[PDB]
């Protein structure tokens, strides 16, 4: 299905900005299995950039595999140009960070991804920053998926959490992200500040 993101700036420190609470949580519901782990999502665009907040309920943090998909961490998957091909084309972008914010790219230029994160109680939250290649303008389409790896105090991950895709294979498969449309763009946005 689709979200629809409006058009907005935030700051990139792990705070969540006045601006943030003008817009919905998006809440990814497809689990690979039960869990006490839960997450929520908020997106934003600006002219040169995708805004990921997410904040993940999670009482035991773990990073100790050094597989990255097996560290507590979310995902964020992007396809800019639209195509929904059944594999990975050359604007297609998989990223990834942890709770202590350590950031993997499995596709795409990771000078692209910016992040901080904050250590919530019972949880953390990523603050996550996109670059676009293309302009965006209101009415573009672009392919997405977030995703939660939920680790356990055995180092491993033992639970998936996606907003899009249920069959695990968004990781190879662009076309089965969902969609972001992005609105809300003022066509004029000039006139003086008034004091
Ligand atoms: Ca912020
Ligand atoms: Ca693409
Ligand atoms: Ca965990």
């Amino acid at each position: 299905k689709r979200i629809y993101v409006s058009y907005g700036s935030p700051v990139i420190d792990g705070e969540v900005d006045d601006i943030w609470n003008n817009v919905e949580w998006n809440i990814p519901r497809i689990y690979s299995a039960t869990t006490q782990t839960n997450a929520k999502f908020k997106l934003m665009w600006d002219d040169n950039a995708l805004y990921v907040l997410a904040e993940v309920y999670d009482p035991v943090l773990n990073s100790a595999n050094s597989t990255p998909y097996q560290q507590d961490s979310v995902e964020i998957f992007l396809d800019e140009n639209f195509d929904r091909a059944i594999s990975y084309q050359s604007d297609d972008l998989h990223y990834r960070v942890n709770y202590n914010n350590f950031k993997t790219t499995d596709a795409g230029d990771i000078l692209r991804f910016y992040t901080k994160t904050k250590l919530l109680p019972d949880g953390y939250r990523v603050e996550a920053r996109i670059a676009l290649s293309k302009k965006p303008i209101n009415g573009t389409i672009m392919g997405f998926e977030f995703q939660v790896n939920e680790a356990d105090s055995s180092a491993r991950r033992v639970a998936t959490i996606n907003m899009f895709d249920n069959t695990g294979n968004a990781w190879q498969n662009p076309s089965l992200f969902g969609e972001i449309k992005l609105k809300g763009r003022s066509d004029n946005a000039v006139v003086p500040i008034n004091p």
